[PDB]
DNA sequence: GATTTGTCAAGTGGC
DNA sequence: CCACTTGACAAATCG
């Protein structure tokens, strides 16, 4: 509950990986659209959509009352998935 | 100064 | 409705 990792862990395998190997987060390198697509099997723009959604249904989510403020190039990959949210 | 990267509007098409 | 591609586009990117 400390931390937004945690919260990935609510939306299907695809929107989990997306996001986590676009953003550097949970162990995978940070990578480009493409990159990941071709790592999935997708489009490089069917990966922006996936993110979007899971971007966007993370949104969703996070109206559980989570005490926003809560630890929120110097920017460690946490930090660039709330601002890429919200 | 071009390649790469993100993005758009419109496209296929239904293990 | 849906997951997903296509083919354009400006802008970030890199040297």
């Amino acid at each position: 509950k400390q931390s937004i990792v945690k919260w990935l862990f609510e939306l299907n395998a695809k929107q989990r990986e997306v996001l986590a190997r676009r953003f550097g987060l949970l162990g995978y390198e940070a990578a480009t659209l493409e990159d990941v697509g071709r790592e999935i099997g997708l489009t490089r723009e069917r990966v922006r959509q996936i993110q979007v959604e899971g971007l966007r249904r993370l949104r969703e989510i996070l109206q559980g009352q989570g005490l926003n403020i809560e630890a929120l190039t110097q920017l460690t990959p946490e930090e660039k998935l709330l601002r890429a949210i919200f």
